[PDB]
């Protein structure tokens, strides 16, 4: 932990939220939507499955992507290159390795998500430490700009607690 | 465990939302009430796709109206009204095995009625959003539920 002169002359605190190839525009826009709310930065690895101009993106009456932090990256490995030395990515799947719950986030961690219909690869989640947002049901997954929500607002909770 | 709270929609407009919200709460295994008027058909084809597999094992309970979701809650229930105008954040809640969390429409959110029977919760959006996705706030909200019930 940091004295608290240092924690004061820091920024508000802030975690990067990154979607790794997303495929559906309203899934991209409920997520946009999330970080936007939180002052987050967006990150969005390309491919995209639509085009950034898409009518899917935004709703009436609404206004949020002015105010995304938004961070495009051409690739994976271009994503991977561009992290500052010593990132923390937590890989987020529902077969992860430990719960979201059990993980203790910090300033400028990088939370890694999938696409709806596949997930990360497997050389993906075998890269990073992967979390698990625990399904009691006989469910496979979250949708994924809910999966983002609660995780993103965990930390929030955990970061402003 | 097992834990139960019951996730309420109140005039829910868009099918999407009310598919991704039904499979939160069969992930959760939590009771999902619809209250009428919808904004679709419950036999729509988009309402269906959005729960995927998942609508077999989802407890779907729908009200004709609000006055018919209150008479059907129980005495001493506790109901939470989410608002993106709420008077006390999400986060300061302590809930309990249950409580009914409620939320609005898309396009208006609970009427000001409803707001003003309830305690209202805020999901905070310190960042200069209007309001979160309704099945991204339900998620949100049910699982800070699920956490705290859970103990961790
Ligand atoms: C296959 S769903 C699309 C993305 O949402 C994330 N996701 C969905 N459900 C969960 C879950 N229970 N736990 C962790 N991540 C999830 C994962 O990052 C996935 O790649
Ligand atoms: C107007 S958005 C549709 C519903 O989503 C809920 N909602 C969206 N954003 C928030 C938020 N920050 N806090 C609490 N509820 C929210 C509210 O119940 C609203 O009626």
């Amino acid at each position: 932990h940091h004295h608290h002169l240092e924690v004061l002359f820091q920024g508000p605190h802030m975690l990067h939220l990154v979607l790794y190839q997303p495929e559906i525009p309203q899934n991209a826009g409920n997520v946009a939507r999330t970080a936007a709310a939180l002052g987050w930065p967006l990150h969005l690895i390309r491919p995209l499955g639509f085009l950034l101009s898409s009518p899917k993106l935004k709703r009436a009456g609404l206004d949020y992507w002015p105010h995304v932090d938004l961070r495009l990256h051409d690739s994976f490995a271009a994503f991977l290159e561009a992290l500052p030395r010593g990132a923390r990515v937590f890989a987020f799947s529902a077969r992860g390795e430990a719960s979201l719950y059990e993980a203790r986030f910090r300033e400028g961690d990088y939370l890694l998500f999938g696409p709806e219909s596949r997930g990360l690869p497997e050389e993906v989640l075998a890269r990073f430490p992967t979390l698990k947002i625990p399904m009691p049901g006989p469910v496979r997954s979250l949708n994924l700009a809910v999966a983002v929500g609660v995780a993103a607002y965990e930390a929030y909770r955990q970061l402003t607690g």
